[PDB]
Order: structure tokens, then sequence, then C-alpha cells
């Protein structure tokens, strides 16, 4: 009926697509869950817009729209850089922290998902099978 | 044990890898190859650069510049529509044909070999199971 050529990548467009939706249910985009992440990750001594921007590869105005979205949320925060105060420095809220700590249910959800559809004998012979597919191609 | 996710992250990106190396023979990119083989199924229908880009969801210049190179190597060529001369249709040469169908071959043997890995009851369960997931993800 299919090949496995088409199968593989059916599910992993299919995978990126479900992921993106469960992501919007937070109404958050990829682009936002990008930058939510960077400052998780990135925030400790201060990041600037500029920063954020070079860091993302994207342009200063996606930036800016990007984190007024955010903050109009109260996701991200901003506080003046006391030694450079041209500058403000942007943060990540208790509540953005809680958020992107909340995203690692999506993967979770989209595993036991699919996991539900076999039994675990069938899901163990998926598995080393898979497995086996896998080597072939390494 | 590894995650569905994992397993099948990790298969699309072998799977491309060794597709990558197997189109080396052939001196050409995945671009390059979707091109041509779009070409090869739709030609009749007279498809011009515009056509290409709206199929292969590339951009404009992107396309313009993949075609001058197949047409540098005689792949394929242009001639202009009677009936609308304000498009240029792109046809196949002989040797753009003989090129498809050989980097077909070599793809068949790809997916050939991969189902070698498995006997015919786990490939019948594997396709099964997969169709069974890929429905799931919608």
């Amino acid at each position: 009926e299919f090949t496995y050529s088409y199968l593989f990548r059916m599910i992993s467009h299919e995978m990126k697509q479900k992921a993106d939706q469960k992501l919007e249910q937070f109404d958050i985009t990829n682009e936002q869950k990008h930058t939510l992440g960077y400052l998780y990750a990135h925030q400790q001594d201060g990041l600037t817009q500029n920063d954020i921007a070079k860091a993302l590869q994207r342009t200063g105005p996606t930036v800016s729209n990007l984190l007024r979205n955010l903050e109009r949320k109260k996701l991200i925060y901003r506080y003046v850089d006391a030694q450079d105060t041209r500058r403000k420095n942007i943060g990540l809220t208790t509540s953005g922290i809680k958020l992107v700590e909340a995203f690692t249910s999506i993967f979770d959800e989209m595993e036991q998902t699919l996991v539900s559809q076999l039994s675990e004998e069938e899901n163990e012979q998926m598995k080393a099978n898979l497995t086996k597919m896998l080597s072939s191609l390494q």
C-alpha cells in the first residue's frame, strides 16, 4: 500500500503538526516558544532585545513584536540596566517559567497517545523492529 | 526503551542522510531531484517556472537558478507557449528522462533494502501499525 519512505515522511510531518496544534492550545506559536525557551535558559546575566534577536537570528521588528505580545500576557518582564540605561533587560516571569515547564506535556502526551494504540507486547515488537530498521540505516 | 518520537525522528534523519549519499552519484541536490521528478510526472501539462515553484513551495529566484543549473547540464529545455507567449514551458531532455529513471531505480532499491530487514509477517505488522499511528496523528 504505502512505502516506508512515505510512511516515515508523513509521520514526521504529522508529528510536527500535532505538536504545533498542542502548543497552540497554550496560545503559543513556535517562534514564541523558542523565545520563551531562550530566556528560560539564558537570562541569568541580563539579555537585551538585541541579544535575543542575534541569538534567534530574527530581525529587530520580529523580536519587538514577539516580546510585546508575550508581555501583554505577563510571561516576560523588563528592567533597566543600571550600567547601560539606554538598554532594558528582558526576563521570563514566574508564570512564564511555569508555562515553559508545561510545554513538556506535549511530547509526553504525544508519546502516550501513540503507545496507547497498541498492546504492551505489540509496542515492544514495534520498537524492537524499528530499532532494527534504524540500525540498518546507520 | 526509546520513545516513538525518538525512533521516528532518527529513522527519518538517517533515511535523509542515506538518500543524500546515494544522490551524490547523480550530482544533484534534493531540490533538483524533486524538480526533475515533477517534470517527469507532469511536463505534458505545460509547466512554467511558476508552476514548479508552487509545486516545490520554494521561492522564484531559487527555482529560476535551479532551472538554469539543470539547463546547463542539458537535462531540461524550454519552449515558448504559442497560445500564451508570456509562458515558457519546461520539458525534460532524453538525458533528463534517463536520469530520473536511474535515480528512481536507486531509491526503489533503498526501499527494498529496508523491507529486507524484517520478515514478511514483521513487515505486514509494521506497515499496519505505522498506518494506524499516522491516522492517530491526523
